[PDB]
């Protein structure tokens, strides 16, 4: 996804 892979930030 989108968000679950900028949450990692």
């Amino acid at each position: 996804t989108v968000y679950v892979y900028s949450r990692v930030k």
